[PDB]
């Protein structure tokens, strides 16, 4: 289908939106091998919304093993089998920290080891 260019301040002929209305989130979509600017009310899964200094945008979550990003560097929810710890995703909680198996986070534990 041919994209209709919506919620937009500058609509182009062949590239969708070039500048969204202030409140909408700019999103770059691929149709028939072309890139189209779209203006979304909320970003879709795999992205996070952020207010940049130029516009609201949907940025791609690139954290390894992350399901949902809070921001570029912080994962809110990791994929299956991973624990979140300081915004990253771990198969095992690191030294000093203990797993909570119902929420899949790492929390403060002991640093003592027997000699």
């Amino acid at each position: 289908t041919n994209p209709i260019c919506k919620g937009c301040l500058s609509c182009s002929k062949d590239n969708g939106c070039l500048r969204c209305q202030p409140k909408l989130f700019f999103y770059l979509r691929r149709e028939g091998m072309r890139q189209y600017g779209e203006c979304l009310q909320s970003c879709p899964p795999g992205y996070y919304g952020v207010r940049g200094p130029d516009m609201n945008r949907c940025s791609r979550c690139r954290i390894e093993n992350c399901d949902s990003c809070f921001s570029r560097d912080f994962c809110i929810k990791c994929k299956s089998g991973f624990y979140s710890h300081k915004g990253q995703c771990f198969e095992e909680c690191p030294e000093g920290f203990a797993p909570l198996d119902d929420t899949m986070v790492c929390v403060d534990g002991t640093k003592h080891h027997h000699h």
